[PDB]
């Protein structure tokens, strides 16, 4: 019924994502200066997979707008294991519920996307590659 507007932001390795501030939040050309803040939640659930569905093992992240999602109560900035901040300069503390989250039946999630300039966490590309 809940989901995150975007995929998942994968992080290939025993590290927490991380962004330096002023950095981190996903494109959504549908979204105002004011709304661009929120959390990143470590995906708890095991891939099950099945015929052709081959997901990468490790840690997913997924993006929700502040005041939305499974910690929609959590100010910004409070502490919880699996919890990542993220605001970029401008936005406003306040609940995104005009955004909301994603109704997976419905929508489909939108590809994340970083801006050009923004420091890629480490692990962001899959092992074996970089």
């Amino acid at each position: 019924n809940t989901a995150s507007w975007f995929t998942a932001l994968t992080i290939h390795g025993k590290e927490d994502l991380k962004f330096p501030r002023g950095q981190g939040v996903p494109i959504n050309t549908n979204s105002s200066p004011d709304d661009q803040i929120g959390y990143y939640r470590r995906a708890t659930r095991r891939i099950r997979g099945g015929d052709g569905k081959m997901k990468d093992l490790s840690p997913r992240w997924y993006f929700y707008y502040l005041g939305t999602g499974p910690e929609a109560g959590l100010p910004y900035g409070a502490n919880k294991d699996g919890i990542i901040w993220v605001a970029t300069e401008g936005a406003l503390n306040t609940p995104k519920d005009h955004i909301g989250t994603r109704n997976p039946a419905n929508n489909a999630a939108i590809v994340l996307q970083l801006p050009q300039g923004t420091t890629l966490p480490k692990g962001f590309y899959a092992e074996g590659s970089r």
